[PDB]
């Protein structure tokens, strides 16, 4: 008979959730946290999103594996109990596409870059339905990205990947800079076996350019930081 909403629930605090964490980060706005095991050492985390957006929810990124995926799923059919219109997946590495088939399963409409449409299947991922393309700007082509509603996506230049993507929540002072970007207090900037390391650190900065009302910095491996996590991202990624 205690029947608090979502929002009253996460005042709590953090919430664990199956095999997943949890994060209120604005109304209306959750951070999801999925971990891949890698035996002997601690789980490797990795953060994306999920946005209540009028009557329905957005998701950027899966968790690592279709079943953490199917969690998030869960999770948001117990507590919001809104139709998911649409996911955009922010590159071609496990942690962002490794839940695809979960989401195609559930009738979501799946969005990428181009390119890691291209980069995914070979690895043996499944690419999103959707191709986004960017103008020589960096932003999205609005035409192909239809009815994304406060999500503005962005192509900051190859960083952490050739193809990764970065997504602002317009009405709030959230940017989400994916795997690109890491905490002001990061040690290093994780695996770059895939990275540009000749235009990473234009890259942070550009992303730092193009949402400059953000003040919370979202990412894929650190918990929200202020914005001093760009340049802390850039300082690290010079002359690689
Ligand atoms: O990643
Ligand atoms: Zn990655
Ligand atoms: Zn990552």
């Amino acid at each position: 008979e205690i029947r608090p909403t979502i929002g009253q629930q996460m005042e709590t605090g953090d919430q664990r959730f199956g095999d997943l964490v949890f994060r209120q980060l604005a109304p209306n706005v959750w951070q999801h946290t999925s971990y891949l095991d890698m035996p002997g050492f601690g789980a490797v985390a990795s953060n994306g999103l999920i946005v209540r957006d009028g009557g329905r929810v957005l998701v950027v990124d899966t968790a690592w594996t279709d079943d953490q995926t199917a969690q998030i799923l869960n999770w948001i059919k117990q507590e919001i109990n809104l139709p998911v219109a649409l996911a955009v997946v922010t590159h071609a590495h496990q942690d962002k596409m490794g839940g695809m088939d979960a989401l195609h399963a559930a009738g979501i409409a799946t969005y990428a870059n181009a390119l890691s449409n291209q980069l995914a299947p070979q690895e043996g991922m499944v690419a999103a339905q959707h191709s986004l393309t960017f103008a020589a700007n960096g932003w999205v082509e609005p035409a192909t990205a239809p009815n994304f509603g406060p999500l503005k996506v962005f192509y900051p230049g190859p960083g952490h990947t050739s193809d990764n993507i970065t997504v602002g929540i317009d009405g709030t002072d959230i940017a989400f800079g994916g795997c690109l970007i890491k905490d002001s207090k990061a040690k290093s900037l994780g695996n770059l076996g895939d990275a540009d390391t000749e235009h990473y650190a234009a890259s942070a900065r550009a992303f730092g350019a193009a949402f400059p009302k953000a003040s919370m910095i979202v990412m894929s491996h650190s918990a929200p930081d202020s914005r001093a996590a760009i340049t802390h991202t850039a300082r690290m990624a010079d002359k690689l």
